[PDB]
C-alpha cells in the first residue's frame, strides 16, 4: 500500500485532495487529534507519539477509541534509545507496561545507514529530525515505498501547528506550549529536507508532496492529480486536548517518567 | 482436557458435582489448602501463587506434597511484570531460586489482547481482575478450550473465603487476613465478569460455571449435568495454616523479596 | 567414557586400584593439588574451583599447568546462581575474565530435578552438597553413565583432607582453614549421600565406590575388581599451596570479588 | 585478499613497498591520520578506535571521510569486555550510538584461545599487547590468512611515532601525550612478539614484515620482494589534530565517559 504521513503544521489544512491516492495507509502523531475536521479521515494505519508524553496521550488514545472519534491498527513510541531523548526504565519495561503498542526504535534501527546519519547528526551537531521525518523511517522499514507527505511546514513563524495547543492540560502537561516557539530549538527546514532526501535516496524509495502551498513543495515534487474526490467530516463535541491519568496511575508508573 | 479453574470463595463448597466433567485437570490458588474436605480431590494439574507470599507458600507447598495431602504438576507465579506488583529481583532469578516452578507471566504475556486489556484497566483505572482471572488467561495459553468455573464469588459480605483463615502464621506474613475485608479494594464482579467475558470471546473458548447457587451463574452458563458421582474426601489433621521458614532462609532470600 | 570423581577425603589415599577403570576421564576439585602423590594421575578432564577462591585458582592452575605438574581440558567454577553463594558480578562477567574456563551451573541447570532438589534443602533447610556431589551432577549433564567415586568421606573427625591444608597463602586467603574444622556446617553424610542416591535415581546412572575402606562404601556398592595396574608416581618440589595474584591483578578484579 | 595491519611506529615511513602485495585490504588505528603522507593509500577496509578517546576519534573519522582524506569501510572500538579498560555503559549502549560501527571483541571474542591468552596476561602479569596485535586477531576473525606488517617498532627510545602527537587538542584530552613516554608501561617487544607468534601458530595464518630495517624484521619475516610499484601521495592543508566535540555532544554522551 501507499502510505500518507501527516505533520500537524498548517498545510494539514491545505491538503490537494484531487492528489489524494486511492487505496493508503494514514500514519498520525502527537496531538494530531487536535484537529478541528477529520482532514485525513478517522482511520490511521499507526499513530506515533514522542516518549516525552507517552503515558497521557497512550491514555488518551484510548479514550479516543472507545470514543469511536479514531480508529488505529499500530501505536507507536518515537524513541532512539538515547538516555537524553527517553528514559531508560521506560524503555525496558515498555511492552509490559503497554501490550499493544511498539518501540519505534524496533523498526528505525532496521534502517542501519538512517540510525547513523540521525545519530551523528543528533549528537554531535545538534540537529534533530522531526517526527514526520521519524514516522518516514519507520514507514520504510515496514515496507512502504511511495511515501506522501502532509502537514510539514518546518515550524514557521512559530510552532504553528494546523490547531489550537494552548489547551489546559497539555500546558500543564508539558509548559512549552505557553510559548509561540515551543518545539526543539534543534529542528528545521534544512535538516528534515536532506534527511528526507538522504531516505528516499538511500532506499529507493519515492516521496510526494500532498500540499502544492507548503514550503516542502519547493523540495519535494508533488502527489499526480489524480482527481480523487474527498469530504471533509467536521468534528464536533471532540477531544481537544490531552487527558490526565489519576495520581494512583502515576504512582504505578513513577519508575518510567523523569 | 477440560480444566476446572477453583477460586476459594464459598460456592467451592456448594459445587454441584453431577456436572462435574469427566476427564478434567484442576488448577488450585493462594490458600486453597486451607480447605477442610478435598472439594476437587487432592491432585492439581497446577497451583498459583502470589508473589507476596511465593516464597512461604512454595515452601508450604513442598510440606503438602511430602505429607502426601496434594500432589501437583506445575507450580505457578501469578506475575505481572509490573513493578508496584512484584519484586524485580524476585523476578530476575526466579527460575535460580524455584527450577521446577513457573513465572505465569511466560504465559499470561502470550495472551496479547488480554495482556493488554488487563494492563490498561489496572494502570489507568485500578480494576484488578483476580487469581481466578489470571488461571483462567493462564489456561487459555496453555491450550484449554472448555474451562468449568468454580469458586467464584466476587467476594460478597466481605472476603468471606471457603475457610477461615484467621490462622496465626498467615496473619503474621500477612496482616490485611486480620480484618473482614482483606483482599485488593480494586477487584469487583464486574471486574472479573468482563474480563471473563473478554477471554471467551477473544480467544474462542468456554466457560462453564459448577456452582448454580453462585452469583457467578447469573453471568456464565452452567456446566451440563452428566449424572457424574463424587465422594468428597475428608480431612483431618491437615495443614490449615502457612508456614514460616527459617530466618536462615530468609537471609538466603532477602534481595528477592520487598 | 567412564569418570572418576575425586573428593579430597583420606580415602583418596586408599584406592583400590584393582577396581580402577581401564579407561576413564578424572575430575578434581579446589585444593586438589595439595596431594602428596598423584593418586589419579596428573591427567584431568576437568578441574572444579569454587567461587570464593576462584581467582587465585584460576592463577594457580595456569602455574601447574605450567609447570607440568597437572594438565586438564575443562576448568569449572562451581556455580549455583545463588547470590548468598557467589558474587553476582563475578559471574556475569566469567566468560570474559576466563574466557577458557565454564561455569559449572551451565550444565547444573540442565538437570532440572536435581536443581530444584539442591536449591529447595540448601534454601530452606540449610542443607548444603558438597563438590564431589556437585561435580557428579556436572558428569551427568556432560552424558557419563558410569562414576566412579573417591576421597568422599564426609568431613569424619574435622575436616580432615588427605594433605595438609595448614598452610600460609591459603590461611591468609581463607582464614577459616586455620581451624580444624573449616568447612561448611551445612555439609552431612546423609545430604551427600541422599543426594547421591536422588542422582542416581533420577538420571539412571551408575555410581560405584573405589575405596572399600571409606564409609561411603556402606551406600554405594563397590567398583568390580578389574585386576588392574597402576604405579603411584610420586611428587617432589611440587606446588603445595595457593598462589597469590599480584594487588594490580587484584585491582583490575575488584568489581568481580567480595 | 590479503592484508595490511600497520601500527604508528617510525617503520611507517620506511616500507619496502617492493614488497607490498598486489591486492590488500588496509587497517589503520588511533592517531594514524597525523602521517604527513599516505604512506598506505587514502583507503582504508577498517579503522580502529581505542575505546578511551573513541568519542572524539569517531567525530574526527567523519570529517576526515567529509573531507576526502580517507575512506574506511568498517569502524572499530578496540573493546576486551574488561571494566578497567573500557566504561561498561559505552560498550552496553555502543550500536545505539555508533550504529554504523562495531565493538572489536565482537570478533576477538571468536578466538577463544587467544582471548584467553590475552587476559591472563593481562590480568595477572600487566602484560598488553598493543593495537596492532588486536588488529592482527581481529583481521584473523574476520577470515584474513596473510597478514603483512608494518609500522610496529615496540616504543624504542619512547613512543616516537611516526608523526609529531604534540598537538593542542590531543594533549587536551590526553595529557599523557605531554611527556615522551605516554602509552602503557604494561606493553613491550616480547609481548608483542608472542602474541604474534601464539596468533600464526594457533590460526595457521600468515605473517610477513614490509620493514626491513624494523626490529620486527628479528622476529617475522620479509614479505616476498614483487618490484611492486608505489608512490607516496603527499598531503598538505590536512587534519593532523584530533577534533574536540561541542559542551552539548559532551552532555549527551556524559553517561559513556569516564
Ligand atoms: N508548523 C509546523 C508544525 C508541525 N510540523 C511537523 O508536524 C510533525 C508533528 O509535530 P511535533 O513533532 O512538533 O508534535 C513534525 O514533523 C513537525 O515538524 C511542521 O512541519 N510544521
Ligand atoms: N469470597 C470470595 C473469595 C475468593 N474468591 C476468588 O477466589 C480466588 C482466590 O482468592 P484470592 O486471590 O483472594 O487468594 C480469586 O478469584 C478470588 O476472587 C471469590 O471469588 N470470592
Ligand atoms: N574429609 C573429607 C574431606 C573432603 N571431602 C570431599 O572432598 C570434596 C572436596 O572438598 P571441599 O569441597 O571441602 O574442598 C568434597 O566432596 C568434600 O566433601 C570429604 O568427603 N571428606
Ligand atoms: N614507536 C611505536 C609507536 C607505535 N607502535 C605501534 O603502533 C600501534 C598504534 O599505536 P598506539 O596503540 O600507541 O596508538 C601499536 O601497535 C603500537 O605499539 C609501535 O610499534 N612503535
Amino acid at each position: 500500500k501507499k502510505v500518507i504521513i501527516a505533520g500537524n503544521g498548517p498545510s494539514l489544512k491545505e491538503i490537494d485532495y484531487s492528489r489524494l491516492p486511492n487505496d493508503f495507509d494514514v500514519f498520525r502523531c502527537n496531538q494530531f487529534y487536535f484537529e478541528d475536521k477529520y482532514y485525513l479521515g478517522k482511520k490511521c494505519k499507526a499513530v506515533f507519539y514522542a516518549p516525552s508524553l507517552f503515558f497521557e496521550q497512550y491514555y488518551t488514545l484510548k479514550h479516543l477509541i472507545q470514543n469511536q472519534e479514531y480508529e488505529t491498527e499500530l501505536i507507536m513510541c518515537s524513541n532512539y534509545n538515547q538516555a537524553h531523548l527517553e528514559n531508560e526504565n521506560f524503555v525496558k519495561t515498555f511492552y509490559d507496561y503497554f501490550p499493544d503498542a511498539h518501540l519505534g526504535y524496533d523498526f528505525f534501527k532496521q534502517l542501519k545507514d538512517f540510525n547513523a546519519y540521525f545519530k551523528f547528526h543528533e549528537i554531535y551537531f545538534n540537529q534533530r529530525i522531526t517526527s514526520g521525518v521519524y514516522m518516514c523511517a519507520v514507514a520504510i522499514a515496514l515496507g512502504y515505498k511511495e511515501i506522501y507527505l502532509s502537514g510539514i511546514d518546518f515550524y514557521q513563524n512559530g510552532s504553528s501547528y494546523a490547531f489550537d495547543t494552548k489547551q489546559k492540560n497539555l500546558l500543564k502537561l508539558a509548559p512549552n506550549f505557553k510559548n509561540d516557539n515551543s518545539h526543539y530549538i534543534g529542528h528545521s527546514k534544512n535538516t528534515d529536507i536532506k534527511a528526507l532526501e538522504f531516505l528516499e535516496k538511500t532506499y529507493k524509495i519515492k516521496l510526494y508532496c500532498l500540499c502544492p502551498n507548503s514550503l516542502l513543495a519547493n523540495f519535494i515534487g508533488l502527489a499526480p492529480n489524480l482527481n480523487s474526490n474527498f469530504i471533509i467530516q467536521e468534528k464536533n463535541n471532540y477531544t481537544k486536548d490531552i487527558l490526565i491519568p489519576s495520581s494512583e496511575a502515576y504512582g504505578k508508573f513513577s519508575k518510567n517518567i523523569n
